């Protein structure tokens, strides 16, 4: 069986959303720089300290999914600089999401976060994305264009051993979900930067963690349609945090309207006509 | 041809939905009362007579559908204490609403908008809301439940000769749309204070004012769930404001997290597990 493309985010980059298309996954190699990775790392480290487990007593919205041994961690623009700037304008991940979304028109962060998992963490079941947030892309027909698409950045190496990402090639075309089985899948080997982009379709799942001794850390950004509505929210994000953004990251937080594809648009999260950006007097690019 | 079925709010309750679901259209009789009514337009009146036309070159999302004789007024929040005291904790828009959406889970407010037309507003073309605006929509099953409704409240009388919307009942359930005509039509024939109720795929348009000087007023209340975005945006509103709603009209406009019907839910807005409401401390029926 054959193994997951792989593709240089500097060179082939035309080609990786026809390949995700034909295929449900590709890996970018060195999709974020080491530099960013560190800065990233750094940045998040403590945040994923003192992050509870998933479904902690807590929590109004607890995630029953998620093993015990997963530290997950969204709302990241005002935890890191890097993922804030470098990530949130990354000119590949732009690329990719505008050829990906072009028949919908504006896209946005539906979740950005870092995931770690400790040692031991057994392997995720078989999953396509979504379903415990968004009931409605279920009813979407077979062939309609993917609604969000999630770039899985190794912020760790992802090894066999270690629980890297499997995935089923093709299964993202799949209607009939009896051949469903580990037997079908392959590996997402990584190195830290590189990313597995997979859409809302691919059957795929975390692997197991096999050594005992190896944290596996990885940065999800699922990129949807402004259409639908993320699975975080950045309201509770200071202004000066927000006012030091481009206007393009400001977008993806949901601070800014947004427009659909048809060809007389009427505009999402809009203001008696006018966007949110105008209406508020958003500035942009501002230091802290 | 069979006239489009109508319904008491105080009686019927039970029967509204059924009915939509059914037949494409109901009329809900006395949905707001005449107070409400009364109080509804005294407050909007203002806003009313100073919006532009619809395409003005001063606005960055210009509407391009509606006659430069239509004047549409959004974000009611902010605008009139009947709106968001009344209308958004409405017993009626509630029941119908959770029947309509318990599939998908949560719903809010895509859009409540006050829509004024002038003397002689020409009749708009048929047509199937959130088109300009929801492109998803167009690619879920033929079978998918309506993700959106919309509440059609009259503020003033709607008849035959002053453009009285069209409908063309059981046309949510068409796909091929070779029928489409006005000859299909029925009115929806409403004192102030009645209610169209029709979904997103029901076939309707706006009609012909042709006595010259009658001006038609009508609250537009599209309801829709969680997961898609609304055409307005309420971030701008006051906190003040926010603070003196209920909970649950919190909620409708976006100012706090939302839950789907997934057994597992994960939740929608969230803030690393925590809701909106909890994480900002955000009060609630605090008065102004
Ligand atoms: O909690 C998350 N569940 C997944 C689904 C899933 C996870 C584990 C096992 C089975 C299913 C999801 O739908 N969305 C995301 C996306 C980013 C990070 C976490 C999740
Ligand atoms: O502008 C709006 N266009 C309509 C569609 C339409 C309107 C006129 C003529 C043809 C199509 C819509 O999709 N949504 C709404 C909903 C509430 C109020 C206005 C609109
Ligand atoms: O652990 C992984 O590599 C995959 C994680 C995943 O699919 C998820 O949490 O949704
Ligand atoms: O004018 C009416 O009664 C219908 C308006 C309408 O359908 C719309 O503007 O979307
Ligand atoms: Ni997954
Ligand atoms: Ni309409």
């Amino acid at each position: 069986k054959s193994q997951i493309p792989r593709l240089s985010a500097i060179n082939d980059l035309h080609k990786i959303w026809p390949t995700v298309e034909e295929h449900g996954a590709a890996i970018i190699e060195s999709f974020l720089s080491l530099d960013i990775v560190r800065r990233l790392n750094e940045e998040v480290d403590p945040f994923v300290k003192i992050e509870p487990i998933p479904a902690a007593k807590t929590k109004d919205h607890p995630n029953h999914i998620l093993s015990t041994t997963t530290r997950l961690v969204n709302v990241l623009a005002p935890i890191s600089k890097a993922y804030r700037e470098d990530v949130l304008n990354s000119k590949v991940l732009h690329r990719i999401c505008s050829d990906a979304f072009h028949v919908y028109g504006d896209y946005w962060v539906l979740m950005g976060a870092v995931m770690e998992l400790a040692p031991s963490n057994p392997a995720q079941p078989l999953h396509r994305d979504m379903r415990f947030s968004h009931p409605i892309v279920e009813y979407l027909k077979p062939d309609a264009p993917a609604t969000s698409i999630n770039f899985l950045v190794a912020l760790s190496p992802f090894t066999a051993e270690n629980g890297a990402t499997h995935v089923i090639l093709g299964s993202h075309k799949w209607q009939n979900l009896s051949n469903v089985s580990m037997d079908a899948t392959v590996r997402a080997l990584m190195n830290p930067g590189d990313a597995l982009l997979i859409t809302d379709s691919t059957i795929h799942c975390g692997g197991a963690e096999t050594t005992g001794t190896e944290t596996r850390r990885l940065l999800t950004i699922t990129m949807g349609i402004s259409q639908l509505t993320p699975l975080e929210s950045n309201l509770a994000v200071p202004r000066p945090v927000i006012e030091s953004l481009t206007p393009l990251a400001q977008r993806l937080l949901g601070w800014a309207s947004q427009r659909s594809a048809a060809p007389r648009d009427i505009g999402l999260l809009t203001i008696r006509g006018n966007s949110i950006e105008k209406t508020m007097n958003l500035k942009a690019e501002q230091p802290l």
